[PDB]
């Protein structure tokens, strides 16, 4: 296996039935043209550990962990396969929820992934938001209600509005839990555990996580379906 080769080099350890071969660089991801657009401007050389690993197991429609460091671009990780799955789910209707949910701990963090996406959704004509805890509803509302296929959410908020009917989550078959741990040693369980529990059976859910604590192991056996573990690091 030249795989083993490039993961043993790349300290890639992966776990779980029938995970697919790394992708060893951009092109073979294919990507469609206009995410590439985007990524010829960030001016990376190389895809990183766990984009390698990470990129073709979510594009196979698999759940999983990915389980790296602060910093190894885990966020592409996720996002650019969410624009993939949304380019073969039917098109969003008036009143349609999101597509993909992006669940993350704290307003920050939200906001940093809106960051990164706001590109990659205007090159793709996508809409997408940022929902977070403390500030001006209004905008919020108006976003969700002019209809976005990407959701990005800290989860107390994200609750209010369900709630409220001001968005819905019965379209939404991809799901992200950003930074679980820290979702988790914040407080966040019942919540995304209250969230969740609205979304059809047939999502492909994928974890991001710094660390591999029981708490976090535990979340993904009662959430995930045969997933596949990825681990970066020594
Ligand atoms: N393939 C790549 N090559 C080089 N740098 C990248 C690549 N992908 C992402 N980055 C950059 O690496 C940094 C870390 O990405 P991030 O998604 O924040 O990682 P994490 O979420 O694991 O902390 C970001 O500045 C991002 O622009």
């Amino acid at each position: 296996q030249e795989v083993e080769t490039y993961r043993r080099s790349k300290e890639i350890t992966v776990r779980g039935h029938n995970c697919p071969k790394p992708v060893l660089n951009f092109y073979e991801a294919n990507f469609p043209a206009n995410v590439m657009d985007v990524i010829a401007r960030q001016n990376f050389t190389e895809p990183t550990a766990i984009q390698a690993q990470g990129w073709p197991v979510a594009l196979s429609g698999l759940d999983m962990v990915g389980v790296a460091q602060t910093g190894s671009g885990k966020t592409l990780s996720y996002l650019l396969p969410a624009i993939v799955h949304i380019n073969h789910q039917p098109f969003l209707e008036r009143g349609d929820g999101p597509i993909c949910l992006v669940l993350a701990p704290t307003r920050e963090l939200a906001q940093q992934v809106q960051q990164v996406a706001a590109e990659y959704c205007r090159a793709c004509r996508l809409k997408s938001t940022c929902i977070y805890g403390g500030a001006p509803k209004g905008p919020q509302i108006r976003d969700l209600e002019r209809g976005v296929e990407i959701c990005i959410a800290t989860p107390g908020r994200l609750i209010d509005f369900l709630e409220c009917g001001k968005t819905n989550l019965r379209r939404t078959t991809y799901l992200v839990l950003d930074e679980a741990d820290r979702m988790l040693d914040m407080g966040f369980e019942p919540q995304i555990r209250k969230i969740v529990d609205q979304i059809r059976p047939d999502r492909q859910t994928l974890m991001w996580s710094a660390t591999w604590p029981k708490e976090v192991r535990q979340l993904a056996e009662d959430f995930l379906k045969d997933y596949i573990h990825i681990n970066i690091g020594a």
